[PDB]
């Protein structure tokens, strides 16, 4: 091809044209986005039963619900949760490829026919199924900064008019508001009431007649009678809208013409939806919106937008609420692709000062650097052809790879400098020379490169995605690569092609070098004894190293996680909250941006007793001690809140990929199985877990991620006397209900929307069980009764938080790997100490801990087939079931030295340098075949030395080898290996490529050349 | 019922949900004077009707 294309040269200049010119028009296609998807699809059901409690609205709801969960389609388990807030969330989680919009649709329309089967306060409050996906493009908040607006006030305007006009805007997700939005609340008394022998029934049944909207027809319209003439329509009955009308409420009236409204009856504010939890911003109320991603939209374009609308609406804004940004991916985004891209543009400059410094040009120089920017440009394309996007993950995939498609460019020119001076002919004549002892060897080194990548990319179902991320991205470089060195390079240097402190200075140092070869090949076997010490080296470096997933960063943001005891309260927990954020302000101003704390969600659970507190921090640029970085502040606070009494306070930084699996930890669901109750289950998980702190050896930190049984206070009629009064079970249960729980009447419109009405006591009479005395229920001959007439109570312990896994009640169980384990082990284990509990009892393994047991182990036996793959693709490139093997123990050379990220630094065996590993095995490889190929050239076509065409080889390859290999390890180490600002993986990519590189260079230089001389001689003897 | 207490009820409780569904072009509804609610979401020339 390249030589009848040489003579063709304006042509494959076009070609460069598209390949550039398309893959600048993609650029401009591209979603971007921190991240790509990897968690496998899941959908969430949950729904609201207020004034519940754990078991009741588990054997209300959540177990009927699961009854129904079949026929959907790729299902890989289901777990729920039902807890004593009233609230239930059941969890579907898909296989892989499994379409996230059909999975919905399935799970949604299921649940569409056990609708009938649920309670008809339940049925109201409405179920949701949604795609889940824990990954916040955004958090605006929106303050106040007069203190005029309370939590619920300015909840209600964000709802009223900004809300709709964020979810409208280029390409946002899915808006969420952190609060309600005003409901009518009737907040009764008790006492004032009991006085005109009312119930809260007789105040409910009012607020449907007074409060509803009836029908009626038109005029003419349906078959009129003949020559009508008008024809309007009737306006009957239609909703209160203001707090004033719902004060006047005709509820009694009796001999004396008493007029009793409902506001002789109730407080009647316009308050809030929910009133259990208390989302305040630097101490001061606040509401949120938390947008999402949006399928394919710009995560810096719709930044932008967001940012737009909000100023398209800073004025109207009452009083003064500021909005505020608490979090926004964004910058990170931004300042990590910035860089990335100023590795591309940086190590440029260096394959042109590393060749420059070296060739002596301005027009050998000029064309890699025409070579790299076309073929990363046209990668871009390659990229978006596949769906692919502008992401952490790929980007790196680039960078990470760039070392690999510079050595395509260099390599070509250079073997020119070579041809064009020894029988020296000219450009358009040497090229055509030289285009000719590589070229088969790229088309080779192509294949090659294709195994030792591409089965990556067919990894397990999780992390899986992300090495498929990083494999297309390199495989795409790399063989775009390959085709334009065979397609343009040459075309290019074949023409524009024919300092001083340098030159006859290298001129001898090849000399001492070559010469060092030789005698290194007469016993031939003094170094081949040193190899077995490096392959050793690695082999016992490989077991030694720690491994990970991705290392956290600084991403600007992170979280205290505050958790009261037991009984404590909504209040009780604001105290510490409180704490918790003046220490952060008045304590940490130097690196505290905001304390965004929500006094209400936790973890493990809801509740009064929880909480939590997102602090977002001030520049990277205003944060410059390492001292002054997140693993810094949170170690400090983590210690720090040390001083609370009962108030457990930690500090952790979020992972990197936030919707996605964690630490070595491992997801244990300890199931049921039989009749087998809540109590003997709750025994039998104390046992496994009793037992597995015996083995502190086989590491641990086993818990349980649920709460513990709380007391809790049982009203119970009796039922006889019941009917003895003239009292109903009805009107018993929703006095008692209504008043302590709350009850959601019906809906009215409040400034031309719809918004709940709720009807629940004054929360003077609704603290302690000494208060029931004060609610009465209105009897048969219509004389008020109390309570203790037809009850009796006790206090019992039960369970806040009741949760199954796959349909059978389950306990999900927490734990860590071991200082010295693999994750694996500390499973095996653990099924050990499962496999002794009392029978019924049984165990299940999800989360990541599933995600591992169904994707084996795998690397070995891909890699297997890789590296059978590699000999089969060497063989042919050659001719011979012999000499391939010379190029292949190349490989631990690259590893040994990338393997010493043990001893130059403190890291783990994770995906950036899993990958950065391969990177290295690359070039390594490329070398030993560029190498074995100018050793079989000129000795079989030029029948040379079986040993003098390997001096001969060497000499003619130290000179690429080293342009390239200082070109990689200087810009692959710019920033790269020296960071704090969003860097993180930036030091885990590049360290494993430098000592890699390092090795695999000043070391394969020796080696290669024995590699060939050991091989050959051992076949063809016997 | 009747446009102000339709479109106010129905027609917009049901729009303020068509945020973000993928490949929409425009979105346009009418409440009614009888009650009766039309939106209709037209979606890029190409996207999947399915
Ligand atoms: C935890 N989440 C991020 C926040 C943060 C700050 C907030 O200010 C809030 C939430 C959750 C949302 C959930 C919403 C939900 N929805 C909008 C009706 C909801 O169903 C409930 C509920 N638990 O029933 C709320 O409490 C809720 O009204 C609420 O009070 C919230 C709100 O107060």
């Amino acid at each position: 091809m390249p030589n009848f294309f040489i003579d063709r040269p304006i042509f494959a200049w076009v070609i460069a044209i598209i390949i550039m010119l398309a893959g600048g028009l993609a650029i401009l296609k591209l979603p971007v986005a921190q991240y790509p998807t990897i968690a496998p699809p899941a959908v969430t059901i949950s729904a609201s039963y207020p004034g519940a409690d754990a078991k009741t609205v588990q054997d209300t709801v959540t177990q009927v619900i699961e009854q129904n969960m079949n026929g959907i389609d790729n299902l890989m388990y289901m777990s729920s949760n039902s807890d004593s807030t009233g609230t239930v969330q059941i969890t579907l989680t898909f296989e892989s490829g499994t379409d996230a919009d059909i999975a919905q649709v399935q799970v949604q329309n299921k649940l569409q026919l056990a609708m009938p089967l649920l309670p008809q306060e339940v049925q109201q409050q409405g179920v949701s199924v949604e795609k889940s996906s824990s990954s916040f493009l955004m958090v605006v908040g929106v303050i106040n900064t007069d203190g005029t607006m309370t939590q619920e006030d300015i909840s209600d305007y964000v709802a009223a008019n900004m809300k709709d006009a964020i979810s409208r805007t280029s390409g946002v997700g899915d808006v969420q508001l952190f609060g309600s939005q005003y409901a009518m609340r009737i907040w009764m008394n008790p006492n004032e009431l009991n006085k005109f022998q009312l119930t809260p029934v007789d105040v409910i049944t009012a607020i449907k007649a007074q409060n509803a909207q009836v029908a009626a027809g038109q005029l003419g319209g349906t078959p009129p009678v003949k020559g009508q003439q008008l024809n309007a329509s009737i306006i009957a009955q239609t909703r209160l809208t203001s707090t004033e009308e719902f004060g006047k409420i005709l509820l009694k009236v009796n001999q004396d013409g008493s007029r009793v409204l409902l506001r002789d009856v109730a407080k009647i504010e316009l308050g809030g939806e929910n009133y259990d939890i208390i989302a305040e911003f630097n101490g001061q109320p606040a509401s949120g919106l938390g947008i999402k991603l949006a399928t394919g939209a710009n995560a810096l374009d719709t930044a932008a937008a967001i940012r737009a609308e909000l100023a398209k609406m800073e004025p109207f804004f009452p009083s003064g609420l500021k909005i505020v940004y608490p979090y926004d991916t964004t910058p990170f985004v931004k300042i990590s692709i910035h860089e990335v891209v100023k590795t591309l543009v940086e190590a440029i400059i260096l394959v042109f000062l590393v060749m420059y410094l070296f060739l002596q040009n301005f027009r050998a120089t000029l064309i890699p650097t025409i070579a790299v920017p076309v073929v990363l440009l046209g990668t871009f394309a390659v990229l978006a052809a596949f769906g692919f996007s502008i992401n952490t993950l790929t980007m790196f995939g680039m960078v990470l790879a760039i070392g690999l498609l510079v050595d395509d460019a260099i390599v070509v020119v250079e073997n020119v400098e070579r041809v064009m001076a020894e029988e020296g002919l000219p450009p358009k004549e040497a090229t055509r020379k030289s285009m000719g002892q590589i070229q088969g060897a790229l088309v080779g080194i192509a294949m090659v490169l294709s195994a030792v990548f591409v089965p990556m990319a067919f990894f397990g179902g999780s992390t899986g995605a992300i090495y498929r991320q990083f494999s297309i991205t390199i495989v795409s470089a790399m063989a775009l690569s390959v085709l334009v060195a065979l397609i343009l390079t040459p075309a290019l240097c074949a023409t524009m092609l024919k300092f001083g402190w340098f030159n006859r200075m290298f001129e001898k140092s090849t000399h001492h070098y070559t010469d060092s070869v030789g005698g290194i090949l007469r016993s031939t076997g003094r170094y081949l004894v040193l190899y077995l010490i490096i392959v050793v080296g690695m082999a016992y470096l490989f077991v030694r190293l720690p491994s990970s997933f991705l290392p956290d960063e600084d991403q600007g943001v992170f979280m205290t996680m505050v958790q009261l005891p037991a009984g404590a309260t909504q209040e009780r927990t604001q105290k510490v909250l409180n704490e918790v954020t003046h220490y952060y302000l008045t304590k940490e101003k130097n690196n505290v941006e905001s304390v965004f704390a929500v006094n209400g969600f936790g973890f493990a659970g809801r509740g009064q007793n929880t909480g939590i507190a997102f602090v977002s921090l001030k520049d990277w640029a205003d944060r410059p001690g390492e001292e002054n970085k997140v693993e810094a502040i949170t170690m400090r606070a983590t210690r720090a809140f040390s001083q609370i009494k009962d108030a457990m306070v930690f500090a952790f930084n979020l992972p990197a990929i936030v919707e996605l699996g964690t630490a070595t930890g491992f997801d244990f669901e300890l199931i049921d199985q039989a009749g087998l109750g809540h109590e003997k289950l709750t025994q039998a998980r104390n046992q496994l877990l009793a037992e597995a702190a015996k083995h502190p050896d086989m590491l641990t930190s086993v818990r349980p991620n649920g709460l513990e049984d709380t007391p809790q206070f049982k009203i119970d009629i009796d039922q006889e006397k019941a009917q003895a009064l003239g009292v109903s079970i009805n009107d018993i249960n929703t006095t008692l209900g209504a008043a302590w729980g709350g009850s959601y009447v019906n809906d009215f419109i409040d400034r031309g929307r719809v918004k709940k009405v709720y009807v629940m006591s004054e929360a003077k009479y609704r603290m302690l069980p000494d208060d029931i005395g004060d609610w009465y229920v209105r009897a048969a001959d219509g004389q008020m009764v109390p309570f203790s007439a037809f009850s009796s109570s006790r206090w019992e312990y039960g369970s806040p938080r009741l949760e199954r896994y796959n349909g059978l009640p389950s306990m999900e169980i927490l734990g860590q790997a071991a200082p010295g384990k693999s994750t694996g082990e500390a499973m095996e284990l653990m099924e050990q100490l499962a496999s002794k509990l009392p029978t019924g009892v049984g165990y299940d393994w999800t989360g990541m801990s599933y995600q591992e047991r169904l994707s084996g182990n795998q690397a070995p036996s891909l890699y297997a087939i890789s590296l059978i793959v590699v000999f089969l693709c060497l063989a042919a490139l050659y001719e011979s079931w012999s000499i391939p093997f010379s190029v292949m123990l190349v490989v631990p050379l690259g590893v040994i030295g990338a393997l010493l990220a043990a001893t130059f630094r403190g890291l783990t065996n994770d995906v950036y340098f899993q990958v950065g590993l391969l990177t290295t095995i690359g070039l390594s490889a490329k070398n030993a075949i560029l190498i074995v190929e100018f050793a079989k050239d000129l000795m079989d076509k030029e029948g040379k030395g079986l040993i003098e065409a390997t001096l001969d080889a060497v000499r003619m390859r130290l000179r690429p080898i080293l342009m390239t290999s200082l070109a990689f390890i200087l810009g692959v180490m710019p920033l790269v290996i020296s960071t704090g600002a969003g860097s993180g993986a930036q030091n885990a990519v590049g360290t494993g490529v430098m000592g890699g590189m390092v090795t695999a260079t000043v070391l394969a230089i020796f080696f290669v050349p024995v590699f060939f001389v050991v091989v050959r001689r051992r076949f063809s003897r016997k």
